[PDB]
């Protein structure tokens, strides 16, 4: 199987193993990881360099009878670079095999990462990636996201992103490239506070991987069943989180005259307004736990300092009684908190490469899935308002973006001002 092929050709994997980081691969690198360096703060394999002279070394037990490279290779991990450290025009050296003249190295520099392999006359070819888009909230700045490079000592080097080729620069052409014996994880230049990224799933392969073989890895490393927050970290319970509908990033859910409505943001540029959603297990899932596709979900509110529970209202959005078929409910809060299913969800992930998004349902009386659109809620009123609403008979809404909403936690990488 193509799987077992990939997972075969791991000749260096960095994994969280006992409270260490240590290569799994069976090849025993030594990994010496720097004091003050934190590992498995969000993901089981990540670190987070974020501290002045914050390093990994990593010293290769390799092939000691070619000098040069013999044979093809993949490097691959998943980055998350803060929105401070994305928006430094100043250049930064985060991964680096290079001793003396050849090796390769990875580098950000003004909201992009590049990769550079180098021989030993110093020729090298650089592959470039955007990934702020100008801070964007469109890009991937402060967001986990997948980066593979692929290496054909006698074709190209490749650079995917997500699974994705964005960039292919001929190699072939390039004099020596010795093997690698030390790999440096870790920025020498002068950074200042809240200049930080995190790297996991470190790993290097024997071979150039295919992208088919890539989408596996990919696939399997993004963890499909659990729920993303903005950032791509896992969603977890009993945490505070500004929920956003795809279709109206820049707008808030907020209550007015008791119908949840979406308010726009007096400021496009400040991520953290609104009021913080607090999302509690059902089961009684472990504090902070992870929530995954399938688990039923309360919501609470934090609105002028107050808890409420988020709950579908109980008669449709417009007058013609008990409806059963194409309803529309928008919804409320109430102060009295519990289990009740007229305040029971579920969320499911959303497959996509380019937003961390998912799908939220409710099975009470009737299926609805929730979306946002513009309608008139208020029962004493004719005013439009864009609103979150449970609607029934929704298989053709599953592709619409109106239905993906994402959720906002106040993440160390992105720092707002009081």
């Amino acid at each position: 199987s193509a799987m077992a092929s990939i997972n075969d050709s791991k000749i260096l994997s960095l994994q969280n193993k006992k409270n260490a980081l240590v290569d799994t691969s069976g090849y025993n690198a030594e990994v010496r990881v720097g004091d003050n360096v934190q590992l498995n703060t969000i993901y089981t394999n990540d670190f987070k360099l974020s501290s002045s002279g914050d390093k990994i070394i990593v010293n290769l037990n390799n092939n000691i009878l070619y000098s040069a490279i013999y044979e093809n290779s993949s490097v691959s991990f998943w980055i998350k670079i803060s929105k401070d450290l994305t928006n430094s025009h100043n250049e930064y050296t985060i991964i680096n095999s290079i001793e003396q003249n050849s090796g390769w190295k990875l580098c950000i520099r003004n909201g992009n990462i590049e990769w550079i392999l180098q021989d030993v006359n110093r020729k090298y070819k650089s592959l470039i990636f955007d990934y702020s888009e100008s801070l964007s909230h469109t890009g991937y700045t402060n967001k986990w996201f997948f980066v593979t490079i692929t290496n054909n000592i006698m074709g190209y080097m490749k650079l995917y992103i997500n699974g994705e080729l964005k960039q292919s620069q001929k190699i072939e052409d390039l004099d020596e490239v010795k093997l690698d014996k030390t790999i440096v994880f870790g920025i020498d230049e002068n950074i200042d506070e809240n200049q930080m990224l995190w790297i996991r799933d470190f790993n290097i392969f024997s071979k150039e991987l295919s992208n088919e073989d890539i989408n596996i890895v990919y696939e399997g490393q993004i963890l499909r069943n659990v729920i993303k927050d903005y950032w791509g970290n896992p969603l977890k319970f009993d945490t505070e989180y500004y929920i956003i509908n795809d279709n109206y990033i820049d707008r808030y859910i907020a209550p007015e005259s008791n119908v949840l409505v979406l308010v726009q943001y007096p400021d496009r540029s400040k991520l953290y307004t609104g009021n913080p959603i607090t999302i509690k297990s059902v089961s009684d899932k472990n504090p902070y736990s992870r929530i995954l596709n399938g688990d039923n979900i309360i919501l609470h509110m934090l609105y002028n300092s107050r808890k409420y529970m988020i709950i579908r209202d109980t008669d449709t959005i417009y007058a013609t009684q008990e409806c059963s078929q194409n309803c529309v409910y928008a919804l409320k809060l109430q102060s009295n908190l519990g289990n009740y299913g007229i305040g029971i969800f579920s969320i499911k992930n959303i497959v996509s490469k380019n937003k961390y998004c998912s799908q939220i349902f409710s099975s009470f009386r009737e299926n609805t899935m929730l979306l946002a659109d513009i309608y008139k809620p208020w029962r004493f009123s004719f005013k439009n308002a864009y609103t979150p609403v449970a609607v029934t008979n929704y298989e053709t809404k599953l592709l619409s973006t109106s239905s993906f909403w994402k959720f906002i936690s106040r993440d160390p990488g992105w720092v707002e001002p009081p």
